[PDB]
């Protein structure tokens, strides 16, 4: 009897932050609420100032992170406000019918819809718009994000003990197909109806001009990299909801892994490179051994250091001379 | 003393459907019989009319699914009849030794062959034809299946535990480049020898003109999608002879899936999206849970809705409101 | 105190051969040392002649492996001689911190530089050059290697058995981006530095001209084949320090693979084919069942037989007719 159930409204935060949780279940199932509000928005992607007509969740590329328990309900309120040009919806792949609550999310400018579902299945999951006949056109515009189902007591390594992590970030990995011209320019639209057919042959060439983390190059570095101490135990939350990635932390290892997200799974232990396919988000849990700068990359190093899937992870702490040393500095 | 087995012949039914078969070994070891006959013919691909020329193992694409039991003895019967131009053999994946039989099979126009050989190790497997010097074009224009090669006591899940199948469908997906002109019209030709040195070219940019699941866009929809009752135990074989895929049930997940379609290894749990790579077989199992319209698709979504790699599920039954709910429909 | 531990020098072999080692360590913790030149040269890549300025780790693609056991220590001399044009430097995903070693390693024309690390993680690992500002040029001109560490009491199978191999060969998988002027011919430079922005280009298109194992289409056929007699145990370490691939070999399984090359997980059991992630190194255990020619591909077919991701192993030993055998061979 989901009246009897406590309700607890959730307020989001933007990414790679998370909102406040907890690992291990402090109440029993309740009902948590969300709200999302639909904003169509130009966006500049790269140094150049290419911009795109971008279609989001709350605002921002990837949408946020919404983070509940095993067997919670959620029930997230979804707005498409009359100053958005297109219909609308939501796929959460955590979710069971109904194409994931796309056939009965479907919003008009000026249409709100609420739609519940029980979290039966404990993971990370990708959410996405997915309006019949432009599905890949709002996903590789921007509106996809990512859900996580913890467990109720938490996640566990692959002996069945607790894993508790310090920190958690959330990096969604946008390709953009943005059209070009004959001699290889990008093009400019006054609105998103505008760029649909060349969107549609630009995405047909399987080739994305721009690869992200978090809407744009270079949005995880400087002021923005991302931070931890040495000793601190690290959850990165990535999500890929249209085509194949494979992580990398350069100077790291992802300790335990779930690549394709799902917790009642061992982890995979002492990872590289991990593959998230097109379609799902996955988890890597770290412990950070040295302080400095690393970098978070897409292994695919034109994909990275090319179209733009890098970020920074900024570490602070002491330097331990018995795991690496420089023996003889570069020198003649 | 392979004289004194048993002896059973099996007629193979068209994709998507499989024939039938015991999940659970009735017998001992057998030598099963089976009878491919090769045909070249002109498929019809997509809505637009394009044409090629493909090249099939039964007269479909995929070839059909041949299910056996590990230890059982497959003998294959391949005929290359006088009416085809080509020279054509198989591989078996799911077999040692011979380039999976593909040095003992070639086949010329007006010739058969009998190949056996011995299912030591259970999974799904490709089978795909493979003659010297033209192993992709073959492949690429639709000359391959699989084969399921079952425990004797059936499938197991992660902890041992039976797990029986309902109903089993078998989709095929298969990546085709269809040569274009200067300004990307798709070409014509007579026969399949005329197309070679275009195919060639076409194939060598790895971005294929058209993915598909059974054959053509929209193969698997209509009065052709796949159909299952509430509470009805699904098994999904899943093949890709050329090129990785990432399936996704729309609505659902993978209860149980072998990504790389080996028995032998536990499950993974809760997928929501798997990668199987280019030259394997993958199975998915899923328990259906709510009525009504399912997509089972290829989730870079361009492959899937743009170039063709979708299918539907039709699904009876009551509509469970736990699970999936809406609160408020779609208003102003 | 590593001043009390001994030293051991060892020479490197050209891939794909491997240096002598153990597989379960004679000795307590040692320091390895290792001594790697950095060589520029020009390499002819396919049977039509195109040449590139490739730029090596010890004057082979791929870089010699290296195998040391669990908690050694690697010293690795680099050196970088003043007969080079271009900056170098070294990234183990093996190590930890300071961008695997990359921010320690920066070596001009004319310098050297010793790193030590520990190898605190079994499993094989790519090592590749990262200079700052060019680092998909450097790995995608051939520029990496693997690392194999392996646990001190060598390699378990699923149930923690001991596997041991009898022979180990090493293959590189590399992708490569040759420019190409309008029509389609692949561009000439004297310098490596001269194809810098055409190289950009090229590799902005995410398609390789050319993918080839050990250094060149043809490279592991003919009298440099791999060999092999029935009854042997194999194991094959595949690395790709840049893109996906799907290692497969024709008319054999991988009995035990750890696809992203992690000992302390259980290998999967009787693949087909399996998916290395770029960035990755995996391993195949194979034991020889049967005689004759093998051959090992990536099995995207098209990168296989049309762009050169094909080798052969040839099989001595006794044909087994229970596996495998031609009833009726090919006749009108
Ligand atoms: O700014 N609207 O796309
Ligand atoms: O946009 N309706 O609240
Ligand atoms: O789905 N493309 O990796
Ligand atoms: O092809 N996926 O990076
Ligand atoms: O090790 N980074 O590519
Ligand atoms: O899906 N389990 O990582
Ligand atoms: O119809 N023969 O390709
Ligand atoms: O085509 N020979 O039966
Ligand atoms: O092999 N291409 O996914
Ligand atoms: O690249 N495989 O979809
Ligand atoms: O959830 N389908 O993309
Ligand atoms: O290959 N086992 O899914
Ligand atoms: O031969 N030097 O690139
Ligand atoms: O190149 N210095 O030894
Ligand atoms: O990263 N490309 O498979
Ligand atoms: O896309 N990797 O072959
Ligand atoms: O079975 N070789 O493609
Ligand atoms: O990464 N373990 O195969
Ligand atoms: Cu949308
Ligand atoms: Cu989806
Ligand atoms: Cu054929
Ligand atoms: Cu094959
Ligand atoms: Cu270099
Ligand atoms: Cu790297």
């Amino acid at each position: 009897d989901i009246s009897t159930l406590p309700r607890v409204k959730v307020d989001l935060v933007k990414p790679p932050f998370v909102h406040a949780h907890d690992q291990v279940a402090k109440t029993g199932p309740r009902v948590v609420e969300f709200t999302m509000t639909i904003e169509e928005k130009k966006l500049v992607i790269d140094r150049e100032g290419t911009e795109i007509h971008a279609m989001t969740f709350n605002g921002s590329v990837p949408g946020p992170l919404m983070v509940v328990h095993e067997n919670d309900y959620v029930e997230l309120r979804l707005i498409n406000p009359d100053t958005n040009t297109l219909l609308h919806n939501i796929d959460f792949h955590a979710a069971t019918g109904a194409l994931g609550g796309g056939a009965l999310t479907q919003v008009n400018p000026g249409e709100e819809t609420t739609l519940r579902f029980k979290a039966t299945k404990p993971g990370v999951f990708v959410y996405h718009c997915a309006p019949e006949g432009m599905v890949p056109w709002h996903v590789t515009s921007g509106m996809n994000g990512a859900i996580m189902v913890l467990p109720r007591d938490g996640l566990k390594d692959e002996k069945g003990q607790p894993l508790t992590y310090d920190k958690i970030y959330y990096v969604g990995e946008q390709d953009f197909y943005v059209p070009k011209d004959e001699a290889g320019n990008y093009k400019k639209y006054e609105t998103p109806g505008e760029a649909y057919e060349d969107a549609v042959k630009a995405m047909r060439t399987l080739t994305p001009t721009h690869i992200v983390f978090n809407g744009a190059v270079g949005a995880l570095t400087g002021d923005h990299a991302l931070t931890a101490a040495v000793g601190e135990r690290v959850l990165v939350v990535h999500s890929q909801a249209n085509r194949d990635t494979r992580p990398h932390l350069i100077g790291g290892h992802g300790d335990y892994v779930w690549a394709t997200g799902k917790f009642r799974n061992p982890p995979d232990l002492d990872q590289e490179t991990w593959l998230i396919p097109g379609g799902t988000a996955g988890a890597a849990f770290y412990t950070f051994r040295q302080p400095g700068v690393y970098a978070y990359v897409n292994h695919n190093l034109i994909e990275a250091f090319e179209l733009g899937a890098a970020g920074h992870f900024k570490v602070t702490g002491e330097w331990n001379d018995d795991l690496m040393t420089s023996v003889v500095k570069p020198a003649s």
